[PDB]
């Protein structure tokens, strides 16, 4: 019920629907999840390979599976970018 | 535009609504922050003085202000922690 | 009667509501009971595995049932905690 | 907000009007906490000194202070007993 | 290595030793732990049923099963007696 | 006479040690205590102001002294304790 | 050739005592590297599991595996720990 | 007493040493600590502005003042780069 818990909830849920049972992300489930709840990123950045460059930052173990931990740098990542732009944007 | 953008903005716009035009948060907002946004977790705590133990692993600097980016890193611990339960228990 | 009684019965009524006919806690009535009841407690805990940890400090007899009494002190230690709190930031 | 957060903070809240800013019951701040708060328990056990007696046994320091955690064993004592009372009624 | 660490080890070894592999004391193994182990306060309070009164009150499950925390209950308090005992002595 | 006996008399004669003359020990006797009886007990936590919180649950009466049968509940604490891992590793 | 130097290589060969020619630590290999260069730290945690606790957050990968990166992030917490305590109270 | 206690002994006095009462360093006592306990990396990357830009990649709060944890991150790097040297020679 707070705000940040909801928010919260909703990265989880997020990731625990693209991930199904199994628990993790393959890149093609990194690429179906940025592509349907990343769009504002996939439209700035148009680098063919983004989600490639993105797998192989994000899968240290280089075992192929996106875990919530590593998931959630991702999400750190492009928060904090928002953020250094919305503070930027402040004026008059 | 998407659930997890707008989840992402939620978390932002919390930052600045208890930073206030300073844009930091100094260990009473942080506090507060809590308070409101997570309540009972400072509270049922058994050392009363736990947001002062925060406080020093968020401000590197030692400067009493806390920037977005060390205010995420509470945030991801706190998500992951949640997740962690919920895998083990909520299946 | 009184403010404190009614209270003192909240408790009371508590523990039986999901204790239910058999009078005693199982460590997944203790969960749940926590996590309706204290939201975020268990939840926003760094080991998943708390509740064992409780369960494990208030089963002297280790045979997976808790009692009222042993209720009672988890109750108290939550209440103490939240009491020190207050004090230490609420004046 | 769930029925016990409502009820510890009406514990706390009792105590600390009756505690007032010095934050601890003297013999006569329980004498009035008890008369106010736990008619029903005095209104049963009819000895005239049955806060006096509640005293000793609550001020483990001997200095005719109690804190908020000597306070809950109180609590404690009269909640339980009134458990096993209640647990004893069940019956048809 | 320092005293105290010695000292836990062996009341931990003391235990262990009476309570085999099953790892607790029932209350045969208890009265041969006392009578090896406890001589000075065997000695010193002649009731026939000594070791039958500890058990019961140390078998607070009354499973018949004493396990290191209640036997540590034990070595408290008398250790605790034997420290007042000790203090008073101090004179000249 | 015993090897129990022995052991309860050295953790007695290790209480007078530290206390001295006046029987008790204030928060430094304690801190002492520790670091020469349970060498990195206290060093190694990520508290370094833990020897306090171990003091605020040991002196009731808050008149900073601890007497004997306070002592032996933290002496209590860390033998169940190594004795618990004792049990679950070293068989 | 220095103090700093001859301590850095005393704990990258503490490391490889315990890997042993397999070049890394599983649990027990953490364990027992404790145990023994660290006397009391896990025995008298609370916990009796707080080893798999510590090995969770240092195997990443969870392959049961602890590499040299991990083992000195293990050892940069002890070390900050101890100096943190000796600045509050060695002078 | 064990050889990790000596050797994070030697490093925390070190720091100490070298830091003196305020407790921090500065560039210049970086720059003596270095040169004196440091030769083997000193000797071997030869720019003459080594010092400069360890200092600028320790000092996060550009304040010139290094703490012990940040002073801890090049322990750290040295340390590990000086166990990959270690393995890779590990032949015969």
């Amino acid at each position: 019920p707070s705000q940040m818990e909801h928010a919260m909830e909703t990265m989880m849920f997020t990731f625990h629907k693209f991930a199904g049972d199994k628990g993790y992300l393959t890149k093609e489930d990194l690429r179906v999840l940025m592509e349907k709840e990343f769009p504002g990123f996939l439209e700035n950045q148009k680098d063919p390979l983004a989600v490639d460059k993105i797998m192989k930052d994000l899968d240290q173990c280089r075992d192929g599976k996106v875990g919530f931990q590593s998931f959630f740098s991702l999400i750190a990542g492009l928060t904090i970018a928002c953020n250094d732009y919305f503070v930027v944007h402040m004026k008059q």
